[PDB]
């Protein structure tokens, strides 16, 4: 309703994921062209596809963790997601992604809904594909 997890594991060690995160130059090839804007630190922002999606950094543990407080601009002024990302060392060169989703509206500031879908298809078909694809790092 309010909250998705995903899971995925990659041949690849923490502190590439962690910069795939974190790291402008990096989101933009994600959002294939589209420029990513990041002040990395406790408090900074963040936008991806020229503002569409803003946040800001609320927990930086490099390279295990990130925390950022999320959301599309169509959402209500008020609303904001959390998002929680986790670069936990299976082994050597092994990374398992596990990200968190949580405090999802119900629905835009037009009271348009599907929300949850529109996060979940953002991170599956778009940005976490493309960390695959475009950044060539295999996956199970």
């Amino acid at each position: 309703g309010m909250s998705f997890e995903i899971t995925e594991e990659y041949y690849v060690p923490p502190e590439v994921l962690f910069n795939a995160f974190t790291d402008a130059y990096t989101l933009t090839r994600l959002s294939r062209g589209s420029l990513a804007e990041v002040d990395l630190k406790v408090g900074g922002k963040f936008s991806l596809f020229s503002g569409s999606i803003l946040g800001e950094f609320t927990e930086i543990t490099k390279p295990h963790k990130i925390v950022e407080k999320w959301k599309f601009r169509d959402w209500n002024e008020c609303d904001y997601s959390t998002v929680t990302v986790e670069f936990i060392s299976v082994k050597e060169n092994h990374t398992k992604l596990k990200l968190t989703h949580n405090n999802i509206p119900a629905s835009n500031k037009y009271n348009e809904g599907g929300v949850l879908e529109r996060c979940k298809n953002g991170w599956t078909q778009n940005f976490l594909h493309n960390i695959e694809v475009i950044l060539g790092y295999p996956k199970k």
